[PDB]
């Protein structure tokens, strides 16, 4: 009965999270530069997390309007690679939230660097849609291959022009062209490994030209970077208990109505329209892209668990519970009545009997007025 409340509450919070993806890069103006922080670290093959801190300074080559502080969601995937990673394909979509850069742009990149004293060069070519929010690139190790460390340390080094910015957030990167921009970056990792990166971005002949210089040092030789034990960048996650996994499985089942192990944009659209929302099919698609961790073009249960485990501060946990309450509290009068509850459960796809609805109210109603107020809801969730 309490389980029924948690099933429903988790599903509504899932919709909330699907509609609000973790920040990837936090942007902030400072000292005449646009700076950023990234708190994502690296998922290890053993399931653990290898923490990183990444600080970047971006600086246009001519004076350009700085924006106010904002957020970039970025999803980067390794689309393919040869056996030893000397040739790699990656792709990414990026979006900012609170004439010469054409609709379609190609780029060329050249990296030279060193990690624990291992010198290498990479040459690459990419393309995408700078306003739409999409890019792909093919990278090839031209010297020092095969690389004796995780590709993941290089992937975020290879394209800021390809970030969709809304109209009221100045696009520092796009506005800097044709002359372009430089960046500098420092990454610290939890075992003391360090990487300094310098980048130059310009526009020649209609093509973006990227130059990168990277120097990594102090990685332990048995550590996960030098032993290739990493699997992509991920945000910090909480550990889930066995019970929670059970709960979240039930919440998942309300979306996956056909039972195929996968949630689709159709299945998600269906629950979201019953709930009275109407997101556009571009939007439903974006929502699944952001949580499709393996990039196989489906949203499955382990990926649903990842979303539900993302580490969130207490302001933010509390806001999401407030938000869940507002969905159940259809009229917004601060009380969930029987009829409001029945309708939300039906909307979620839990068909319930009158008496089951009564027991749900009965178990949540501390003060006995026949409705559930916010404090009583919190107690449930
Ligand atoms: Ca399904
Ligand atoms: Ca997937
Ligand atoms: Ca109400
Ligand atoms: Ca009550």
């Amino acid at each position: 009965s309490r389980r029924k409340w948690n099933k429903a509450g988790h599903a509504v919070r899932a919709i909330g999270r699907l509609s609000s993806p973790v920040v990837s890069e936090r942007m902030y103006p400072e000292d005449g530069a646009l700076k950023s922080e990234i708190k994502k670290g690296l998922r290890l093959k053993d399931g653990g997390h290898y923490a990183a801190e990444v600080k970047t300074t971006y600086k246009a080559k001519k004076p350009v309007q700085l924006p106010g502080a904002y957020i970039v969601d970025i999803k980067l995937d390794i689309v393919s690679h040869n056996e030893d990673y000397t040739i790699v394909e990656q792709c990414e979509r990026a979006e900012g939230r609170h004439a010469i850069i054409k609709e379609f742009m190609r780029f060329k990149v050249h990296m030279e660097g060193s990690v624990n004293g291992h010198e290498f060069e990479i040459e690459g070519e990419g393309e995408g849609r700078p306003y739409e929010a999409f890019q792909t690139a093919k990278l090839k190790v031209t010297k020092g291959g095969p690389l004796p460390f995780a590709w993941d340390i290089l992937s975020p080094q290879f394209s800021k022009a390809y970030i969709k910015h809304p109209a009221d957030i100045p696009d520092y990167f796009k506005l800097s062209f044709p002359e372009g921009f430089r960046w500098e970056r420092v990454m610290n990792f939890e075992d003391g490994g360090i990487i300094h990166v310098n980048q130059d971005s310009s526009l020649q002949d209609g093509v973006f030209i990227y130059k990168v210089k990277l120097r990594g040092t102090n990685f332990p030789p048995d550590g996960p970077v030098m032993q290739k034990k990493t699997m992509g960048w991920e945000a910090t996650r909480d550990q889930l208990t066995e019970e929670q996994i059970a709960e979240f499985k039930e919440a998942f089942s309300l979306f996956d109505k056909d039972g195929d192990g996968t949630i689709t944009t159709k299945e998600l659209g269906t629950v979201m329209r019953s709930l009275g929302q109407n997101p556009t099919e571009a939007e439903l698609q974006d929502m699944i892209n952001e949580v499709d961790a393996d990039g196989d073009g489906t949203f499955d249960f382990p990926e649903f668990l990842t979303m539900m485990a993302r580490k969130m501060n207490d302001t933010d946990s509390e806001e999401e519970i407030r938000e869940a309450f507002r969905v159940f509290d259809k009229d917004g009068n601060g009380y969930i009545g029987a009829a409001e509850l029945r309708h939300v459960m039906t909307d979620l796809g839990e068909k319930l009997t009158d008496e089951e609805v009564d027991e749900m109210i009965r178990v949540a109603d501390i003060d006995g007025d026949g409705q559930v107020n916010y404090e009583e809801f919190v107690q449930m969730m």
